[PDB]
């Protein structure tokens, strides 16, 4: 990992954990937490963590290989090559009734962010889901999409549940880190990136 990130395999990322008071979401959404199946469905892996720790019924659970089983969305051939935009990630999440609010980071500012994700992350039975660009918090790649599940008041960090976990740990990044990775245009869309809240 850059040195900029402090991975959640270690000492210091445990602590992080530990020291936060605003970690809620750390415990339903680590029950869920999923490998993204394949190098594209990262926002599959998101979505499906999300709709289980929320309890949507879809046992009936929700899984990657099921989530499409919503196509007309998107279709899964076009995810397989491309991945999701923070807006199609929306419209996905909400093709099964949940509530979501799709927010830009153009139409906002990182305190906002901050308060606003802070709080929602004390709270059980909502969530938080990022897209960032890897390459802006010092990792390797485009355009990601991942859970939040906690926030560190005294470093100013957010703990990523990070999908693909074949290649990286969960990671605590510093929010303004963060925000200049959602603040990046996605070409796919020509609109920046960002957040979205989700709740029944
Ligand atoms: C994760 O597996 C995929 C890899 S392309 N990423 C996304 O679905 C986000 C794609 C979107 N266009 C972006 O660039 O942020
Ligand atoms: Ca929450
Ligand atoms: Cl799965």
């Amino acid at each position: 990992l850059s040195p900029n990130l402090i991975g959640f395999n270690s000492n210091e990322g445990e602590k992080l954990l530990l020291t936060s008071r605003s970690r809620e979401d750390f415990f339903p959404l680590s029950m869920q937490f999923v490998t993204q199946v394949n190098q594209a469905y990262c926002g599959v892996a998101s979505i499906i963590m999300v709709l289980n720790s929320l309890g949507i019924n879809a046992y009936r659970v929700f899984t990657q290989d099921n989530f499409f089983s919503t196509k007309a969305v998107i279709a899964p051939e076009v995810v397989a090559r491309q991945g999701m935009t923070l807006d199609e990630l929306g419209r996905l999440i909400a093709s099964y009734g949940v509530k979501v609010k799709v927010n830009h980071a153009s139409d906002t500012n990182i305190e906002d962010f901050r308060k606003q994700v802070a709080e929602n992350l004390k709270q059980d039975g909502n969530f938080v889901i990022v897209n960032y660009l890897r390459k802006e918090i010092g990792q390797e790649r485009g355009g990601h999409i991942s859970p939040l599940a906690a926030y560190n008041e005294q470093t100013d960090r957010f703990l990523i549940m990070d999908v693909s976990r074949y290649k990286y740990p969960p990671v605590w990044v510093k929010t303004t880190d963060l925000w200049k990775a959602m603040n990046t245009v996605d070409s796919v869309s020509q609109k920046t990136r960002g957040f979205v809240f989700v709740s029944k």
